């Protein structure tokens, strides 16, 4: 029907023209919990509310600090490639982390010692490209759609250093001298960037591997996240990839969280840095507790970016009928959380009772084992 | 049906879970014009995507620089009051401008010479409260819903100076000494703010007027915008209120624009300052031209805030079947625009022809008269 | 005796080594009102806690943004001159306002049209020197001690442009060419600044007046504040000097407030800008109400600087046996305040009653006339 | 010969590879006056050290805050147009001031009321375009070369809003609707900016004047600076144009200074704001006195930009055999200076003598009349 | 008697109302050394000049960047707890370092792997809590008073994340789901923070230790500083705790310095970072040498905070009859100093003589061994 911002004897009907569809998506913002209080920055933004760059071969859209100003340290691109299409050879100042949501793709990277890494990535796999190292993406026969995260919030995918753009803005006589060729031999170079372009599907990965005099890279730039054993608890699963297991991923730590219907990512905080979120599928709500009696609740669904500033308390509750699947992203060399339950469970029971004005019936339910996703009883 | 980010041979279908409802609201963002280019800051935000503060008597929600970071100089509150309900006597550093969308309300203000102004405001009326002067709002028998604009983007309606909050945080012995009463006589003062509270409807305006030894205020703090004669053109109407006619409104200039179906606010820019927008009803698109070959198109509908940074070129096209009604707001002492049509019409025809590579058939259609809203032929 | 931070059943004795003398000066900070709450910036600093620059002829010490960081827009110097001593001819970017606390002095200024103003200033008189105009101070037979206020908080009196410093760092051949003299004729110029130096007392003011071809300055740079009629109320007096009466004083508005024992500067705020304070004599306390349930109380006595950020609510209570005398300083072209009493007195009584949960016995005591200083009954 | 950084018994020969040509241009920087002292920001930059944008029809190069970081508030473009060539119709946020050094040009401007101003400007003439008003430049039969000054140091001439760029990034269907034409009628619009382009010479000015329903502009946007009577003194001339005589020029004040060989712009400072300089012809040196015993000397010649921060003491000495001609530019509504000579001349002689440790033989030479340019005797 | 700002033939008596008690505390500021010079930021602030938050169970007051703006990286709280009273379970972004001045207390901490550390701390002991890890303090039978230092100058103790505040602003249904309990079972949860609250004394430490499945923490969070062997020299003792011995203390390095009457902390500087100081007992003066001929002397006594910006030269002299005891605090992973004496002692004697214009009689007294506290002879 028609939701209204009314909670008991508080609030009133909306009397002006309104966005009913967005109101239906945001039930806990039109009607917040009575426990919310105070001014809190916006922690929510939809990729559907961004300009989509369309090219022959795919598209790209981004959520940056210009869209979500609380997220100064992290930005993200949703990129889509048709079968065989190429994201042009390029580099940038920022490190790049990726999660393959749909399909598969071949990536290349060459490091500062001239060593080559070429690999195929499928659904649930990651890559991480350190700052400044040059790379490319080419979708395979299913096409590909993936999430990129960059470790500077001011990033824009329109501002990468692309191979053909660099050459188009270098004097032809300098290019000729650089490679030992004539200007006539390079006369057919593109006059502008390609960025994303259609291409025939590549051959088998084994036939693309390039050998060289500098040997193999010491650590791989891809990771099979969903092939790892997750942390399993009553209501879902958590798969963690940070620099302790995905060795090259020095500036991005990540977790993929799945939350069954009727379950929730438990009350917790992160003692190391801010959390950046992407909602892959499902529907959620989250209250961010900001200290000094401040708290604000946000709604999220597929396509949304979320955020939790450093050490703010939070939970992520599935409020729908399907599994809730989201990413937790951190600009750090490791994942870390503190569980509210485990914290209190590891303290003397009478000390917790003195804080909460509750009795042994409550402290008896605390668990010294951390369960990141719990199920409603 | 199901829209897709495809434009001719560019783009592709979405393969990941997505927000179809938001995509349907943003057709020119999922599929932008081919004439868009480059990185442009976000210029669009919905009140439906904000936390609504619910109280006994109404609600308030806000769009600030924490939601829309391009808008550093202006912020806005959507406030609703039930019949008789009071927005508590308060003040703040920012000047406040208001447009009454629904219903009616009584306002009070007292200036720094102790002069009182009390007045009723109905649909289409404005008020403007200069910085720091204390005021209140009380809805009449229909209730009220209105848009507030404050001339600092960092404002928050949770941070005003309220009468009862001030008194609750002043020593009782100081309050007693201030007014010449005993502490017992003030023992029933509230212990916390009221902010918005239910109240019986007031009596007639004439019975509320307070006379005093300092006389009448020199200029009124309310304005009947829709009682003025608008600028009428083929496709709509523009009603302007700035410091040249609404004399007290020194830091906010405003225009209410109505655009018939099949019409558009013409191509123009503002030579004085940034534009802040509120979409009262209807559906629009706008391309913002940002210089250096950069342009980005945005979709808007009822409940949305928009923005155009200082001097960027723009138009506002009605893309729906109902009238499009929106506000243009400026932090300045006057409204000013330059019309692309009128500009070229006031130049030698051969000079315009040399720029545009078009002939007399085009310069013949230019108009030396400014028509802010034009109708498609 | 020995004060302790105990208020009823709250607080405890101090168990570590402590500053009992400062604790005795700050009773409302060691034991704040129970109505204080929350984090508020420091609003209090003593000239006695600053380095005093001693010279032959006097001294100078300063309180700047480096001492009191809330005061970004205003800084102050306490300067003392012995009889006849000269503060060297100099200029600076900042405008300068002054209050003569003790003694008397002769000032000079020359404007950008070459017009000269020379005048004597006594106790209770002011001067104001616009930005960049060059000036000097010479104490008369009693010596002089005065307060200077500069309209930039980053000012330092060690960084003025002094006549002899400029000449000492200009090539001698350029000085010679500038004035049409030989290098030998200027060989005795000082090699360094003088800043403050001893000198014989000057003659009568009438004998110093310099006539010139450009005529008299249009407005005087001195003002006899204490010769004006003050605003008198039950508990004290207020003398205001701003650009409406002290015409040249365009960027500094000022009030000298005297508060009898048992009286208080009433509850009020300023709707235009921040307040900077200097306590000339006596003892006070002030609570600053900072919005959102925040308030903090400060103690002041002779030699202290205070501050009230833009629009924060405040009062200034005399807590001693002698008159309390202080300055209110504003970076603006006029003085403005709103009185809490007068505000409520100019509203319908039942409307005030609905806010305060008090009856006609309270609204009957409100006054439509502003009384800046009230006396306890 | 070969200059060396040696001054008496100080300094030494240069032993590393060096730039002898630049050293010869900077004698007072390789060998500064012994009266210089301390760290002072760079105040000097050459247009010859900038990238020149070459187009069919002319060129443009710029000195901005990215070249000269002390100049945050002002930037400049040196622009050249061949006979008949057009600087494309455009606008920008910044106000624009211009001095015609060589040749002549026709300018157009249309204001926010649709009023047209078209005029020819010759050598020694100025124009001023207020913020955001659209304009164009077309050189006449001699071509034109001129200096532009913009009142924001972050300006870049590559970032203006150009007519054809705006249209190229606007949907064709929107352009068509805006003017009431078909998409086919506008199919020949340029696909990119023109910026500067060759064109046939225009006809007589009288034949270009466009009449309109909104009447004439109230104040002209051009000024004949060199037709005014200058301030004449022994060694040169000063022509001032600010908002008191060039009425539209509200944010830029200017003076053209000519200094004969053997003469100097006298010791002075500006009490209102920073000075920006352009050296049209000749050779100079200037010492900037920065307070606290700091001073640094700079050399300038044709093509150089200079700067003097707010209120710093300075002189400008001709150190060559030809006249020295330069511009003094200020971001303010008026020109103002204080003369060191006139300042001291308007004070009691014994008071000046007590400061300088000089006698009546020196104070006798002071002049109560201001002479901005003095001649060596 | 009555001190005056007179030094030989410089300075003068104070003629205006003044703070004699503060002047007596600041003899080297009312009458600085003649070797002081120039503008230097304030380096001194008293806890007695701060608002004291009083609660049932104790108090807390703070010195932050809002009080002492030079200290951007470090802030401090003086906290007092009555016997048995609890500082509520909480966490914050900042790391926390502590020195127990009086009494004793029990601390708890749980890390991000769920491991528990509980320990008692007495006079002269330290703790260090890494960023974001949750902790509590409970005073034992003597009560406790201690100094906290946080590694961000913008910290405020009013802004921690407290257990009961978080729960009070979390929906009850979410808390219930998180722990697997009913809303009725948690109905008695507090509605607001406790912060500090009275409580019965705890039992023996051994009975509070909580065992768990994740084992012991790898490094302890407490340190017995005064049980270590100090660096002993002629006039006092230095006890150092940094990350090389107090292993967890990664962002705070510390030294406790005791200076006998007639002794001084020698002339030295720190090559790694800024110094933050707390004066536990006694009376001192310190000159800070700031480069470029700038130096300023400050007085300190019990309860004062001091500061020395990165690498500035300094000494700390005992100017009283009792021992001087103070803390040196650094935001770094190690303590480092350079001794002026040891520096010169480790250079060729004739090279030092050429610098100082002194002979072998001076270089003969230099010591190659570092003596941090020397005694006057
Ligand atoms: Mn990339
Ligand atoms: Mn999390
Ligand atoms: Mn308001
Ligand atoms: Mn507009
Ligand atoms: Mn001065
Ligand atoms: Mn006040
Ligand atoms: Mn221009
Ligand atoms: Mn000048
Ligand atoms: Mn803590
Ligand atoms: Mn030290």
């Amino acid at each position: 029907d028609i939701p209204q911002p009314i909670r008991g004897d508080k609030g009133a009907t909306v009397k002006i023209p309104r966005n009913i569809e967005r109101d239906r998506q945001n039930p806990d913002m039109l009607v917040p919990p009575e426990t919310d209080h105070g001014t809190v920055s916006n922690m929510k933004f939809s990729f559907s509310d961004t300009h989509n760059r369309l090219e022959k071969g795919g598209y790209a859209r981004e959520v940056t600090v210009r869209e979500l100003p609380i997220s100064e340290n992290l930005a993200s691109v949703n990129m889509r490639l048709k079968p065989g299409a190429i994201r042009e050879l390029h580099f940038h100042k920022e490190a790049e982390w990726a999660y393959m949501i749909y399909g598969s793709a071949r990536v290349t990277i060459v490091d500062e010692k001239g060593r080559s890494f070429i690999d195929d990535v499928g659904e649930g796999d990651l890559w991480y490209f350190p700052s400044g190292l040059p790379h490319s993406i080419q979708a395979l026969e299913e096409g590909a759609e993936f999430l990129l995260v960059f470790d500077d919030g001011s990033f824009s995918e329109n501002s990468t250093f692309q191979l053909t753009d660099w050459l188009a803005h270098t004097p032809k006589e300098v290019i000729a001298a650089n490679f030992g060729v004539t200007k006539e031999e390079i006369s057919n170079l593109p006059g502008k960037e390609k960025y994303i372009f259609e291409n025939q599907l590549p051959g088998s990965l084994k036939d693309d591997i390039v050998e060289g005099p500098n040997g193999e890279v010491p650590y791989p730039f891809t990771y099979r996240l969903l092939e790892q054993e997750p942390i399993e608890s009553e209501g879902g699963k958590v798969y963690i990839a940070d620099s302790t297991n995905f060795k090259v991923s020095k500036t991005i730590a990540s977790a993929l969280v799945t939350v069954e219907p009727g379950a929730m990512r438990e009350l917790h905080w992160h003692p190391n840095t801010h959390e950046w979120q992407y909602y892959i599928s499902g529907k959620a709500r989250m209250t961010v507790f900001a200290s000094d009696g401040h708290a604000r609740t946000f709604n999220y669904q597929a396509g949304d970016v979320g955020y939790v500033p450093f050490a703010m308390g939070h939970y992520v509750e599935n409020i729908g009928d399907e599994p809730l699947v989201f990413l937790e992203i951190f600009k750090d060399d490791h994942y870390a959380d503190v569980s509210l339950n485990q914290w209190l469970a590891m303290l003397p029971e009478t000390f917790v009772q003195a804080h909460l004005d509750l009795g042994k019936d409550f402290t008896d339910v605390l668990s010294k084992e951390k369960h990141p996703v719990v199920k409603k009883k």
